[PDB]
């Protein structure tokens, strides 16, 4: 996993990491990742917390 | 130093101070000051800390 690369892909501002840091994701070797997309309304982005 | 004229120079936001608040740098009275300035892309600016 190279987690350095995904800010060529989208043009978003930054990370939101809740148990890690966006920094310390090179270094941590996990079990399984999952990846959920969706398209949802301006307002209702805080709401994913 | 009048840090209440740097408003009127920038068209930025606000603030972001670390070891001060900006509303206060009008009564402390520093040693010396230094200003750095250069040009980072749009993701980058998180890692100005
Ligand atoms: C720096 O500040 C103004 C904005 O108030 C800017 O338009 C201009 O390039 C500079 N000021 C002058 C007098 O040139």
């Amino acid at each position: 996993a190279d987690y350095s690369v995904i800010y060529n892909f989208a043009p978003f501002f930054a990370f939101k990491c809740y148990g890690v840091s966006p920094t310390k994701l090179n270094d941590l070797c996990f079990t399984n990742v999952y990846a959920d997309s969706f398209v949802i309304r301006g307002n209702e982005v805080s709401q994913i917390a």
